[PDB]
């Protein structure tokens, strides 16, 4: 009757299932009760973050939420508890369940420093901001690493709760702490008593609500990233580019130009990593692939640099188009390292919010002139981030003003 297997051998689960009790929630698996809803709260917790393939857990007692996390593919999970008996059934959990995108660590969040874990697309915070002695603090440091899902419980509000450290928690110090930490952008999706009370609220923060209109529309100014110096230089150096075809008599295949007298119009440094530059390093600086990660995935690889440029008075616009269509929305995109000040009557971009989510075959007119055409101002620094299926143009620049951007294209290397 035995000698034979299982459907890992429904004996060894049991033996391993036994040797790690005392379980607090149980182990079932296919069934079977080995030890006396996750996948509900996941389900929702990638309706709130649809792009996160980084997620990080904390307080995975068990891995129960962990590998409910884990189901939806092309994501990286890392999980903090605070007790090594929960890590080894958290572990065992994931070497049945053959979970082998998650990796679990021991680690106290009270004092730990989280800049070591490094940046995170989204957080799970299940259960346990009631368990922290400042719990606003743990909140901050989850906010320095874009996005939280927050299920926790809240006191109504008569008895006074003192008043510690700024925050008397009850509901107004909750979403004080929430707005403190750097989440800007609050959505309750389900909550009351006179006493202990149940809240689950998600939490979006600078750069989170960016991904959400990049995700939405397709277009972000995602603000600056340097810090000071370099963006100067790669000014600099871009004007160097600019007046070798003006100043000098500069002549190439990647110098596009365009009718009578006055000389041809420069409008594209095309391979620009390519070219004789003193600060081409720059191009490969780690803040722009970091925040290209941000927004699309996190293995990001750079695949085209250029330079458009936008003289003064002569220029002329550019049609509407798709840079690429033959890839999946959210996939690739392209940033723009805008180093100088483009407004509406500047020639600055111009974008059909949600025509990067439409067929593959379209007819570019209709998108254009059905809209709306929405403009993206910009100073000098900010960096505008847009899918590559976003239909996007612009018209001409008539004023005095020059208007040059640095246009780097990011993708996943599948
Ligand atoms: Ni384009």
């Amino acid at each position: 009757h035995h000698h034979s297997s299982g459907l890992m051998d429904r004996r060894e689960i049991q033996r391993r299932a036994k040797e790690l009790e005392p379980w607090v929630n149980g182990f079932e698996f296919e069934g079977i009760r080995y030890a006396e809803d996750p996948a509900d709260r996941a389900r929702a917790f990638y309706e709130a973050f649809p792009g996160a393939t980084r997620i990080l857990e904390l307080g995975a007692l068990e891995g129960a939420d962990t590998l409910a996390l884990a189901r939806q593919p092309g994501t990286s999970i890392l999980g903090l508890e605070g007790r090594e008996e929960n890590l080894r059934r958290a572990e065992f959990v994931m070497e049945v369940h053959g979970a082998t995108n998650v990796e679990l660590r021991i680690a106290d969040v009270e004092t730990l420093d989280f800049a070591t874990l490094g940046r995170f697309d989204a957080v799970l915070c299940a259960g346990l901001l009631y368990h922290v002695r400042e719990p606003w603090a743990l909140l901050k440091d989850a906010a320095r690493v874009a996005g939280i899902y927050l299920s926790t419980h809240y006191w109504g509000s008569s008895d006074g709760l003192e008043t510690l450290d700024g925050y008397s928690l009850d509901r107004a110090s909750l979403f004080a702490a929430l707005e403190n930490a750097g989440f800007v952008e609050i959505e309750v999706l389900h909550e009351t008593s006179a006493e202990v009370c149940d809240i689950v609220v998600v939490g979006r923060a600078r750069l989170g609500a960016q991904i959400r209109r990049f995700r939405e529309d397709g277009f972000v100014n995602a603000g600056p990233v340097f810090a000071d110096d370099t963006i100067a230089r790669l000014k600099a150096g871009a004007i160097d580019l600019i007046s070798r075809f003006t100043e000098h008599g500069h002549v190439s295949d990647d110098y596009w130009n365009y009718v009578e007298n006055e000389a041809p119009v420069l409008y594209r440094i095309h391979n620009l990593e390519k070219q004789d530059w003193a600060e081409r390093e720059l191009l490969f600086r780690p803040e722009l692939a970091e925040l290209a990660a941000a927004f699309v995935g996190s293995p990001v690889v750079p695949t085209a640099f250029a330079l458009v440029l936008k003289e003064p008075k002569r220029a002329a616009g550019v049609p509407w188009h798709r840079d690429r269509a033959n890839v999946a929305p959210h996939t690739v995109c392209n940033l723009s390292i805008c180093l100088d000040t483009a407004g509406p009557e500047n020639g600055c971009l111009e974008g059909v919010p949600g025509s990067h989510l439409l067929p593959d075959d379209i007819d570019v007119p209709e998108i254009r002139d059905g809209g709306p055409r929405v403009p993206v101002p910009s100073k000098v620094g900010d960096v505008i981030v847009h899918d590559v299926r976003l239909v996007h143009g612009s018209g001409p620049n008539p004023s005095d003003q020059w208007r040059r951007t640095i246009v780097i294209e990011f993708a996943n290397p599948a």
